[PDB]
């Protein structure tokens, strides 16, 4: 059910795009966004983690993105390769992790 | 630098594996292990939670699995279509995770 749009869908290069969070779960560890569709930590945007309020970054982040705490990502100044699926991973207490796809296309 | 080793690697039907897990980071919040050559919830089999000492089945669950402390995975009674990938993903504290993947033959 944790689901995320993307606002707009089609977002002009050098403006913005939110990939906002709908149904995220309670008892949450943290966030992991990915690009692509897939969680893999090669391609990881950034972690966060809730109870140290502490992000940093992985080894696909751009510097232009901004995750806040309800697990949101904003991306600033896209560019044409911003273009296809994010992944949303969020850790649960229990480990049974849930993950979404998002995505949006620059034009 | 996670790694994941199965012993024995061949494996006969009805008998046992072990996916013994090295390089086993530090401040981890958690262990999730996976059906497959990739980190999806609806392939989940196993999430375990270090601090309360908690494992709870996913999707992927057989019956037969059981989860160690040290992340390690055994796997008894093994049937056919146990043959193939798995993925350990651990979950570190800064929500920057690693995955590694094992893989054993049953005959």
């Amino acid at each position: 059910q944790l689901t995320t749009e993307s606002m707009p869908f089609n977002v002009a290069e050098g403006k913005e795009v939110l990939l906002l969070v709908h149904n995220l779960p309670q008892q949450l560890f943290g966030y992991s966004w990915y690009k692509g569709e897939r969680v893999d930590g090669n391609r990881q945007i950034v972690g966060y983690a809730i109870g140290t309020q502490q992000a940093t970054p992985g080894p696909a982040n751009s510097g232009r993105e901004t995750i806040y705490p309800n697990a949101s990502l904003l991306i600033q100044n896209v560019t044409q390769n911003d273009t296809g699926f994010y992944t949303l991973q969020v850790i649960k207490s229990d480990l049974v992790n849930e993950e979404a796809t998002g995505q949006f296309h620059v034009y």
